[PDB]
């Protein structure tokens, strides 16, 4: 899946936001409170309405203000360009209008009935809900939680993936994938990460000199590298392949190398951050700022 264009009108601080996405790493940059994460949220809801994204309530779309709330997402998947349009009307005569069309030549045509249920049903076939919200979308805090502790890690795994028979196999596979990725991250310094399952506790080890070692055995960058390797391994386990990554703001140097080496091999990456240092590591730079109480976009690269 490849996002192309997102238009958000009257959702949170986005009065009239239009963003064009392209191949490679797309960096959305700006100070805190600019509305980047909310734009991501808008994309997610735009894709998977009326399913629950995070703790977002439908009211934010259906019952705020007098002006229409408008979400318009254009994306490509398997050669076909799709366009989802959701319009929420306010006031006395309030309601909802939902459409999903595909591009035939130079004209948009409905892929299904213009209703929430049908569009949802279609999207479930196009890209299942749990896939996007776990394989594609990397929510902020998950890496930390992975690197926090065994219980937290267990929490993250349980969150991302969802009867221990499948749990074990899943963690084994994820172990393999994570080994493979972490082997790349550390340039072969390590070749095997061990993911052990226990009663409400997922243990994560790295092998050194044949013997296993815990998180503290690693350097500062090696740990974050391991966390990323694990999370990405889980994504890969879920999707079977990584074509699109949407990265919520990573906690505020190894990120640069992780971007330069790994993420640039991915067809499309959407990254949100306030860190200017990342600009050189991106293929396309979109700057967003809060002005007069509304988000404002400018294209840099």
């Amino acid at each position: 899946m490849k996002l192309e264009r997102v238009t958000v009108k009257n959702f949170r601080s986005h009065s009239d936001t239009v963003v064009e996405f392209k191949e490679g790493i797309n960096l959305i940059i700006g100070q805190n409170g600019s509305g980047k994460s909310s734009l991501l949220d808008a994309i997610l809801v735009g894709l998977y309405w009326p399913l629950r994204i995070k703790d977002i309530k439908k009211d934010e779309f259906t019952k705020v203000g007098a002006r229409d709330t408008y979400i318009d997402l254009i994306f490509e998947k398997d050669g076909t360009k799709y366009r989802i349009t959701r319009r929420f009307l306010k006031g006395y005569s309030s309601g909802e209008i939902h459409a999903m069309k595909r591009l035939v030549g130079n004209e948009w045509k409905h892929v299904t009935e213009p209703s929430s249920k049908a569009i949802s049903a279609f999207m479930e076939k196009l890209i299942p809900y749990n896939i996007f919200l776990n394989a594609i979308y990397i929510r902020q805090g998950q890496i930390d939680a992975i690197l926090e502790s065994d219980e937290a890690r267990e929490k993250v795994v349980r969150e991302v993936l969802n009867k221990a028979l499948a749990r074990e196999a899943a963690l084994s596979k994820i172990g393999e994938l994570a080994s493979e990725i972490f082997a790349e991250f550390t340039e072969g310094k390590y070749s095997e990460v061990v993911v052990r399952a226990e009663e409400n506790k997922v243990r994560l080890f790295v092998v050194w000199e044949g013997k296993e070692r815990p998180l503290t055995f690693l350097s500062g960058g090696e740990r974050i590298a391991l966390g990323w390797a694990f999370r990405l391994a889980m994504s890969l386990y879920l999707a079977g392949e990584i074509s699109l990554l949407i990265l919520d703001e990573p906690t505020p140097r190894k990120l640069i190398t992780i971007m330069e080496r790994y993420l640039k091999k991915i067809p499309q990456v959407i990254l949100v951050s306030h860190d200017e240092e990342l600009k050189d590591a991106a293929d396309h730079v979109i700057r967003i700022s809060l002005e007069n109480g509304s988000s404002k976009v400018e294209v840099v690269s």
